């Protein structure tokens, strides 16, 4: 449905607009930097929107002889590749929290923004073209998980964290601090009172980072499958060759059976072809009832069955299949 | 090749690994975040390794009786994505550096690297499955104009800026110095001599990364919609359908010409499936020679032309194509 997708990209520009309200009244140019990077969860309802008005036009056009019965099960793929692609970043950039930590200054406004998208993700996710679907609720569940990241770290942040007390002037011993260590090494006065909180919560974010991607990581991966495999006209995997060619050799009137092409144009219209070699050309529409017979008892409808009729002398030559070219095909 | 794509992977490795080494020595850990950021150069150059192994099994395997064919076709538009999702990657992270601008501290060893990544990526681009080819080309320009980039900063960086001079106690007015500014207002002493740099030069990068996410957004499309086209089964450019059916209702013994289904397998390997009605069915072998001929004409090889023989009076019903199923097809 189009409302679905509607609805859902509505509710992130929604939450975006939130995001930017708080980062300007709180006056924290370090929180705007993330209404910036809920345009890429706009981009996945985007694509597949752009890829629900192109599956209805089933219909022969002088631009594609199928229609665009397929443009539903190609935009599941660029979905299925964008978060992956997305995901590693996570992974990467959470490498750089274990090797410079930052501090999450403000936790009270950052546990309220969190606490606002995980309740609208969890919308859009509740909320939730069959690949569409997945290639979507994927990318929900994505930035789902992520909040429920943000909810219990800045949770246990205030909970445990101490950090600089005393004005502007303490040492901050758990990592390189920039300006306290810069001016009071450059100036030693003996100065007021200090302190020093836990460690073992500075790290409790990116673990969460890596825990997430190898959350979508396996669960998107046989969607990306499916989806390649269909694009590589691939037998389905309910359609076993081997049988069918057994099945047709079996038939009456038939002695050999040519190129067997099988594959899925999407979902589940599925088409055939094969040369045949028929005997006798009076009875030829009895043995191509017995064959479309024979490919309908097996989920394969939509077939072509050209028969070849042997000619004197040249039943020892399959290449030509007594109709054929000249070298290239 | 396959001999080229190592070439250039082993290439990278071996520029990975300098940058490692200059991040180490200068004990600089702003610059190790670079040797993070090619491990996005190496997976555009393993995935177009990957689909080499896969456009040459060109075999009928049960598992897919084209044969692996279009997974040369295929591999380019994964690359083709990668590229254009991560462009947007950089066009984001431009942003950055309009609202929050970061200080290149050492431009001596930022030029030198620069420059050796410039001439790495000279040789990856005049070393170079014909969208393959393509969909690697433009991945190695993109870092290319991205070394660009990173000498005309950091060139015209040391030629121009000034920055804190006496020690660690100056004002930085260009923009909100964290440290420089905190001392300074937390502690009036009247100090020693100050100065100020030019503005124009801060903001002389992303400028540069915008004209070359613009640069490669325009380079990699045509490959992308090529590929695209060719993965939704559409008649390619060079064949008019309507050509093709005004030519076999021309021909002779034939009247109707059902299902013409044309596509594209993989570059020039195009398949073409017809119905067609003959009228006397002893003649058909030469009436399936003219229609092969009348499709070889026309840059269309692998056919297939089932007749459908008319029966008494069935001569009214085109749905039934005279062989035809129940409803669904
Ligand atoms: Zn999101
Ligand atoms: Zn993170
Ligand atoms: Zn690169
Ligand atoms: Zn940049």
């Amino acid at each position: 449905n189009r409302g679905r997708l509607l609805c859902m990209l509505a509710l992130t520009f929604m939450f975006m607009v939130l995001e930017v309200v708080v980062s300007r009244v709180t006056s924290s140019l370090a929180m705007l930097s993330d209404s910036f990077h809920m345009l890429s969860d706009v981009l996945a309802l985007v694509v597949a929107l752009v890829a629900e008005r192109f599956a209805r036009r089933t219909h022969a056009t002088q631009k594609n002889t199928f229609g665009w019965i397929r443009a539903e099960v190609m935009g599941a793929l660029v979905n299925a590749i964008f978060l992956t692609g997305l995901c590693f970043a996570i992974l990467l950039e959470a490498i750089e929290r274990f090797i410079e930590p930052h501090e999450m200054q403000q936790p009270l406004v950052v546990l309220g923004v969190g606490v606002a998208g995980l309740l609208v993700n969890v919308l859009g996710l509740c909320l939730f073209g069959q690949l569409n679907m997945r290639g979507v609720f994927l990318h929900v569940l994505g930035d789902a998980l992520g909040s429920v990241i943000v909810v219990v770290n800045a949770l246990v942040f205030y909970f445990s964290w101490k950090g600089c007390s005393e004005g502007d002037f303490c040492v901050n011993p758990c990592f390189p601090d920039p300006c306290k260590a810069f001016v009071e090494i450059i100036n030693s006065t003996h100065a007021s009172v200090y302190e020093a909180g836990p460690c073992w919560v500075l790290y409790l974010d990116p673990t969460l980072c890596v825990v997430m991607v190898c959350i979508l990581l396996y669960t998107t991966y046989p969607l990306l499958k499916e989806s390649a495999l269909i694009l590589l006209q691939t037998v389905p995997k309910q359609i076993d060759i081997r049988n069918l060619i057994k099945e047709l050799r079996n038939v009456e009137g038939v002695e050999e059976v040519h190129e067997l092409h099988v594959w899925q144009l999407a979902g589940s219209r599925i088409i055939a072809t094969a040369h045949i070699k028929c005997e006798d050309p009076t009875s030829y529409m009895e043995v191509a009832k017995t064959i479309k017979d024979v490919f309908h008892n097996h989920g394969i409808h939509a077939t072509t069955i050209q028969p070849e009729f042997a000619s004197v002398g040249s039943k020892s030559s399959v290449v030509p299949c007594e109709l054929a070219c000249r070298t290239q095909c």
